[PDB]
């Protein structure tokens, strides 16, 4: 009779051991999860006008979208027990299946309102012919405080994809306002032409009857991933049953993508998954003021393709223009991208699903904000997207997660040496102004909700390790590690100039002991942030299940000028560790996640890591323990 004893070595097949024995062993205590079971794509997440709280959503067991809702968006309750879901398949319009889908705050009956895709046939993927009929856009109506969702007694609203297209995919609807889309399709087609028209009439545009947009994520075989535009039919802002179709307001090539090398925004794939149109200011979330950002998912492959298999799951975002339906047949509204890059550079990081958090709502009253936020949910699969290698499923009794929430919105750069380093092609930020000297830059903030980051240093133990400098190779353990695997790890590395052409890698170890250890470093060779998993598990040699391979995501460190000096600008660095997930945030526009489901209690040690490649200077090392329970019902 084996009990789980983690200060034992692992047994050598973790699959064989008995249901639910690996319940706490990487669970963490302050993200979003169900109870128990899997957790797929985030969705229906709104903010109920009647209570201003705000709901989350995502899909529970492949079978339905499940909820929960808080007040503060650091803690969490459940809608109901017994999966806690909201709205499940076989009704008449999804017969099979029921995936992603939206909320209108106050649609049908005035009440929070769901357009979601109701699926009749299966299988549906990029890769194989689409089955006619297989996805269709339903609604369903908010019931008993959102604790349940019932489907409207009728078809779908959205009963077809585009007349006679051959899409790869027609679903994950995302319902948003705009005041520049009302615009362009109100003006005409050479007075809307004219920025200076249209943005006269973008100051008066009122958002409170403005019609909703829907945007269907995917793409057409043979051409290319896009996403399909619909609008409240005649832009009434009181007509649910009809959509029309604006077209395909943005597509790309077949498996082009942004840049000539594909370095900065991945590869735009073969198709486009779980769209969200947002608008963003450099404080947050305005449809009239905001640029026009979004966030997607492309789902990749190398060659030969495996029928069925999506090998690459990106979590991209875009911002660009948006102007009239040029002059072709094509749609009558496009999107332009300027600049692109990574929600989360994580490999099982993918399905970002947010929502508008206004500042009416309860939880920014009782924190304080004055302003409307974007919050962003990204999913982080268990199991490599149901592809890993036998993972040890029945013994954890449960698979995946969602990352911790995020506020998106534009992030500057200031005193930029405008340089090389900044005029580069295909990257992932523009610049806003400039005196051939220095400037500043404009790119995706994404930073973790400020009431998330709060609790999670709330009852936080504080233990701060001295500045220090290494220039020779070495491993220095803190002067006191934390002796259990939940904790925020804070950090500023200063480079010299003089490492940008060397090999240099710094930054730390964690989740370590002798058998363990996970490593987290800057590189300046390809420029990026490194979490080398293979020494990560001592269960891992022998459980292929639990994947070890290295995690690393694009972050340019520019020239500036800090005090009336030039120097590579810091690395700011926030891991966050709640057990076997780890988030690692940089400079509040970059983010890569990962599992790190490391054995031993033992595995806590923290070091400060140094190639001897360089030189590296740490300020501000510290370590907040504890971290909180995001749900205390439970
Ligand atoms: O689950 C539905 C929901 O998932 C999204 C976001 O992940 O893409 C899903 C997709 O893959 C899932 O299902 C395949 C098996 O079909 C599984 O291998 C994979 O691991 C799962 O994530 O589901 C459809 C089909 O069932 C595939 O085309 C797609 O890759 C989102 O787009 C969708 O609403």
């Amino acid at each position: 009779s084996y009990h789980l004893d983690t200060t034992a070595p692992p047994p050598t097949n973790l699959s064989t051991l008995p249901n639910n024995t690996l319940f706490h062993l990487w669970r963490p205590r302050a993200h979003i999860l169900p109870a128990e079971g899997q957790i797929g794509d985030p969705c229906a997440h709104y903010t109920d006008p009647s209570t201003g709280l705000f709901h989350v959503g995502f899909l529970h067991d492949g079978d339905g979208i499940a909820g929960a809702t808080t007040a503060n968006l650091a803690t969490y309750t459940d809608t109901s027990d017994n999966g806690s879901f909201l709205i499940q398949p076989g009704g008449k319009n999804d017969p099979v299946a029921v995936f992603d889908g939206a909320v209108i705050p106050v649609g049908v009956n005035n009440t929070p309102t769901l357009l979601y895709t109701s699926v009749s046939f299966l299988p549906i993927h990029w890769s194989i012919p689409y089955t006619r009929g297989s996805e269709t856009q339903s609604l369903a109506v908010a019931r008993d405080g959102g604790r349940r969702f019932d489907k409207l007694d009728q078809g779908p609203v959205i009963a077809d994809h585009p007349f006679a297209v051959d899409v790869t995919a027609f679903r994950a609807p995302f319902v948003f306002r705009s005041a520049r889309l009302d615009v362009l399709l109100s003006l005409d087609e050479e007075v809307a032409r004219n920025e200076t028209a249209v943005q006269q009439a973008v100051d008066g545009w009122t958002e409170k009857n403005a019609p909703w947009y829907v945007a269907v994520s995917g793409g057409v075989h043979g051409v290319g991933p896009a996403q399909f535009l619909y609008r409240q039919n005649g832009g009434n802002a009181s007509e649910f049953q009809y959509w029309e179709y604006l077209g395909e307001w943005w597509q790309e090539a077949t498996n082009s993508s942004w840049g000539d090398e594909g370095t900065w925004a991945g590869r735009w794939g073969f198709n486009f998954e779980t769209g969200n149109v947002l608008f963003l200011t450099e404080e947050g979330h305005d449809p009239q003021t905001g640029e026009v950002f979004v966030t997607l998912g492309t789902e990749g492959s190398g060659l030969p393709i495996v029928p069925q298999v999506s090998s690459i799951h990106d979590m991209l975002w875009a911002a660009g223009e948006v102007g009239v339906g040029s002059e072709q047949e094509g749609a009558k509204v496009e999107f332009s991208p300027s600049m692109a890059g990574f929600l989360d550079w994580g490999f099982s990081a993918y399905a970002a699903a947010g929502k508008v958090l206004p500042a009416s709502s309860a939880v920014s009253k009782t924190s304080g904000v004055e302003v409307d936020r974007y919050v962003s949910f990204v999913w982080l699969t268990g199991d490599q997207y149901e592809q890993a290698d036998g993972f040890p499923t029945a013994q954890q009794g449960w698979t995946g997660s969602l990352l911790l929430p995020r506020e998106l919105k534009v992030q500057t750069v200031e005193n930029v040496v405008d340089n090389e380093l900044v005029r580069e092609e295909g990257v992932s930020w523009v610049v806003g102004e400039s005196d051939n000297q220095t400037a500043t830059l404009r790119t995706l903030g994404i930073t973790i909700a400020r009431e998330t980051k709060a609790a999670l240093l709330a009852n936080g133990s504080v233990t701060a390790e001295e500045d220090r400098t290494l220039q020779t190779a070495a491993v220095v353990p803190f002067a006191q590690s934390p002796s259990s695997k939940f904790f925020v790890l804070t950090a500023q590395l200063e480079f010299p100039a003089s490492a940008r052409s060397s090999p240099l890698q710094s930054g730390f170890e964690i989740l370590a002991s002798e058998l363990e250890r996970t490593a987290i470093y800057y590189q300046f060779s390809n420029e990026s942030l490194v979490v080398d998993r293979s020494q990560t598990s001592a269960a891992a040699p022998t459980n292929p299940g639990l994947d070890s391979f290295t995690e690393s995501g694009k972050l340019r460190l520019f020239d500036v000028i800090e005090n009336g000096q030039e120097q590579v600008e810091t690395l700011d660095l926030t891991v966050v560790v709640d057990n076997a997930v780890v988030e690692v945030y940089a400079n509040g526009r970059f983010a890569l996640s990962t599992w790190a489901r490391s054995w031993y209690d033992n595995s806590t040690q923290i070091r400060f890591f140094h190639n001897g490649e360089g030189e590296v200077q740490f300020r501000n090392v510290s370590v907040s323990e504890g971290l909180y329970n995001a749900w205390p019902e439970r």
